[PDB]
C-alpha cells in the first residue's frame, strides 16, 4: 500500500524515496513485497528479520519515529530485484551460509552453489518443526545451535532434541526421522512409533530391556536399577527364572525380574541364594541341608 514514490540507484545502493524521504523496514510496492532495513538499504536474497504485518516495521520513512519494540525475527528469502518470494509451501534455493546473508542490493557477494529444499509457512517465513513428505518425517530447526540464526530452518540431521528433559530424535542422512530399534555408534536405542527416544524400562514385544534412563542406550549383562540386580541377555531382553552364570546359578523373580537373595521357593522346593545372588549348593546354610540342585532337603 506504498505509492507515489520511486526506486533510486545512488551510493551503490537502493532505495525508495517518495516526497524527498527514504522507505525503511517492509513495505508492498506494486504488488511485491521488500524491505529496506533500518536506514533505506533496499535488501537482497536471504535475511533474518522482524516479521511484517504488525505495523510497527511496515509503510514507515525515515521522517518518521520507530517503535522500540523488539519483534520475533525469522527467515525470508528476497530475489536479486529485492522482491520478497513470497512462497507458502517450499521451493529449491541457494543454500544459506556465513556469506550470502543480511547483503544490500550493491553489495558483491556469490549465490551458493549448493542449493536445498526449503520449506516456508503461510506468512512466507522458513517453516521449522517437524514436517512430513513422501512417507518420512523430518525436522527443521527451531533454533541455533549451542546464538547465530543460521541453523534456523535447516534439515537436521543426527541426533536432535525438539524443544517447545525435552525428546530426543535420530534423523538419518538425509533428515528421514528413525523409529522402532536403531544401532547408533554402536549401541541400540528405541525411537518407538513416534520417533521419540525411549529412556528407563521399556517393555517391547513381549519383553523387557532397559534403556539408560538419560542417554537411551540399551544395557545388556548384569545391571544395579532401584536397589535390585537384574540380567539382561546380550540382546537387552531382561531374563527371568534360573540363569548359570559360569558354574553359578541365580534365580530371577518371575515377571519382575529382580534377582533373589537369602530363602525362596519355586514350584515348592526351598533355595538359598547367597548375597550375591549365587545360589547355594551341595552344603548347609544355618542347620538346613541344600543338594547338588540347591533344593532344602528336610
Ligand atoms: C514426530 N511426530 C511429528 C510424529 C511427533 C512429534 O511431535
Ligand atoms: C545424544 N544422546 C541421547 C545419545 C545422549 C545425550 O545425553
Ligand atoms: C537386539 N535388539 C532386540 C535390541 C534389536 C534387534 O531386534
Ligand atoms: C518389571 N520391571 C522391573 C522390569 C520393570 C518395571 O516394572
Ligand atoms: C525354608 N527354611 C525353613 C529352610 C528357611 C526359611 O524359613
Ligand atoms: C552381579 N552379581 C553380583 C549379581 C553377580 C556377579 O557378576
Ligand atoms: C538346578 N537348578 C535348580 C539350580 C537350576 C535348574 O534350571
Amino acid at each position: 500500500n506504498t505509492t507515489g514514490g520511486r526506486f533510486v540507484d545512488k551510493d551503490n545502493r537502493k532505495y525508495y524515496v517518495k516526497d524527498d524521504h527514504k522507505a525503511i523496514y517492509w513495505h508492498k510496492i506494486d504488488g511485491k513485497t521488500y524491505y529496506f532495513g533500518d536506514i533505506g538499504e533496499m535488501v537482497v536474497g536471504w535475511q533474518y528479520l522482524e516479521i511484517p504485518g504488525t505495523g510497527y516495521r511496515d509503510n514507515l520513512f525515515d521522517n518518521q519515529p520507530v517503535n522500540e519494540i523488539g519483534l520475533q525475527e525469522k527467515w525470508y528469502y528476497f530475489g536479486q530485484d529485492g522482491a520478497l518470494l513470497e512462497q507458502t509451501d517450499k521451493q529449491v534455493l541457494e543454500a544459506k551460509t556465513s556469506e550470502n546473508t543480511g547483503k544490500v542490493y550493491g553489495e558483491q557477494y556469490p549465490l551458493s552453489a549448493e542449493k536445498r529444499t526449503y520449506y516456508f509457512d503461510n506468512n512466507y517465513a522458513v517453516k521449522t518443526g517437524w514436517i512430513y513428505e513422501d512417507g518420512n518425517w523430518y525436522y527443521l530447526n527451531k533454533l541455533g545451535n549451542f546464538y547465530n540464526p543460521l541453523p534456523i530452518g535447516e534439515v537436521a540431521k543426527g541426533w536432535t532434541q525438539d524443544f517447545h528433559p525435552a525428546p530426543w530424535y535420530y534423523l538419518d542422512a538425509s533428515g528421514k526421522m528413525l523409529t522402532d530399534w536403531q544401532k547408533v555408534n554402536g549401541k541400540w536405542y528405541y525411537f518407538g512409533s513416534s520417533g521419540s527416544m525411549a529412556t528407563g524400562w521399556k517393555y517391547v514385544r513381549g519383553k523387557w530391556y532397559y534403556l539408560d534412563n538419560k542417554n537411551g542406550d540399551m544395557k545388556t549383562g548384569w545391571q544395579y536399577l532401584g536397589n535390585k540386580w537384574y540380567y539382561l541377555r546380550s540382546s537387552g531382553a531382561m531374563v527371568t527364572g534360573w540363569y548359570q552364570d559360569g558354574l553359578t546359578w541365580y534365580y530371577l523373580n518371575a515377571g519382575n525380574g529382580d534377582m533373589k537373595t537369602g530363602w525362596f521357593q519355586v514350584n515348592g522346593k526351598w533355595y538359598y541364594a547367597y548375597s550375591s545372588g549365587a545360589l547355594a549348593v551341595n552344603t548347609t546354610v544355618d542347620g538346613y541341608s541344600v543338594n547338588y540342585n540347591g533344593e532344602w532337603v528336610q
